[PDB]
């Protein structure tokens, strides 16, 4: 069972990801890893630090060992916060000393803030904000590298995502491949495929950034090359369905996510709703996705296409009222980043997640404890559905 956590408060030490039950052999390095990171830090509009890889484990010369990976990223600005954030004990009254150390107490709407104060009894906000925070995506997508790399490498799958919207841009229509991840990628400002949604994205972003507010908006991330009967139908939690909603919706700020025409799909009619089969050339062929890669939860070999709604995750500056919890007065929410947006990244985040999920899929149907014997069943399974 693939399996991953993450640690990490966004201004402590580093973030860890640990990534278990990854197969041996699987080619992976540093360098895979910041890549994704790097990717993580795309796109105009963004807040948002150097994220320094250091692999602890699991991983030698490039192959991962089969025991857990760890994968500690930096937090580049750490001197800054090895007081309010030392894990040891600090002298409250030279701690009383320290701006930064000063408590945080004015929740932000939209945030852990008041929910988590409440939840750990903290007086603070700090210990909530500091797990809570989006920093911890960065360890997800080290987590994520490595999912991808044995996506690519065992099923020759691939994994990427593109903006559709942004903030109330006309959302867009058809997925990218492979092939555009470079511009869609990095390229986009907004990582949108499309030209025409490009601009209107950008445009909202502008004009968000001039009235100072902050936007959400609506990302795909698309998985190509899957083979068919990854997931299953055997428990609701079994379905890939369930399994992708529950990583992508656990990205901070996902209120929504749908697999393939999701929501537009419930307004349809059956008759026009799925994604009819005619014989191939060499197996089942449709001509409509609206699935988006699963039927009964299971992929059909159509693109995976998993669809999150980000709300607003920056704080707007002035505007959100909320209760100090020290005082019991009003008060208004200080912000906390300053992204306008960060769909786009999301994007990549949402990448991670849907990466890390096939991958347990994959290794939960193929199992094998290294790249290459989940190769032969793979492939055994191929042949033998190409039979028929």
């Amino acid at each position: 069972m693939l399996r991953w956590i993450t640690a990490g408060e966004s201004h402590g030490r580093a973030l860890v990801a640990v990534v278990e039950g990854m197969v041996a052999g699987v080619h992976v390095t540093s360098a895979d890893i910041a890549d994704q990171l790097a990717r993580r830090r795309l796109g105009y509009g963004r807040g948002a630090e150097r994220d320094a890889v250091t692999v602890l484990s699991g991983i030698r010369h490039g192959s991962t060992l089969g025991g857990p990976i760890a994968i500690e990223i930096g937090n580049t600005e750490w001197p800054k916060w090895e007081t309010v954030m030392a894990a040891d004990p600090v002298d409250p009254a030279e701690l009383a000393d320290v701006a930064r150390n000063a408590p945080l107490t004015r929740p932000r709407p939209g945030h852990a803030d008041y929910a988590g104060m409440l939840k750990y009894g903290f007086d603070d906000a700090r210990p909530v904000l500091e797990r809570a925070s989006a920093r911890e995506t960065a360890a997800r997508v080290a987590a994520g590298t490595v999912a991808r790399a044995f996506l690519r490498q065992a099923l020759g799958v691939e994994v990427l995502s593109h903006v559709i919207s942004i903030g109330a841009s006309a959302p867009y229509e058809g997925p990218p491949p492979r092939a555009e991840d470079l511009p869609a990628i990095d390229a986009s400002p907004v990582r949108a495929y499309d030209k025409a949604a490009e601009a209107d994205m950008i445009a909202q972003i502008e004009a968000a950034k001039k009235d100072g507010d902050t936007l959400g908006g609506v990302v795909e991330a698309v998985a190509l090359g899957l083979p068919v009967g990854l997931g299953s139908f055997t428990s609701g939690d079994h379905r890939l369905d369930s399994q992708l909603a529950a990583a992508v919706m656990g990205i901070q700020a996902i209120k929504g996510v749908e697999i393939g025409d999701g929501f537009q799909t419930a307004r349809r009619r059956g008759s026009r709703a799925h994604d009819e089969m005619y014989p191939g050339p060499d197996g089942v062929v449709r001509s409509t996705n609206r699935a988006g890669g699963l039927e009964g939860g299971m992929t059909n070999g159509q693109p995976l296409r998993v669809r999150a709604a980000m709300k607003p995750i920056s704080t707007v500056p002035r505007a959100l009222a909320t209760v100090d919890l020290a005082t019991g007065d009003e008060a208004v929410a200080i912000h906390q980043r300053s992204d306008v947006c960060a769909v786009p990244a999301a994007g990549v985040v949402v990448e991670t997640m849907v990466a890390l999920v096939l991958a347990r899929a994959a290794l939960e149907k193929f199992g094998g404890d290294s790249l290459a014997e989940t190769q032969r069943n793979i492939a055994a399974y191929q042949r033998s559905v190409a039979d028929r």
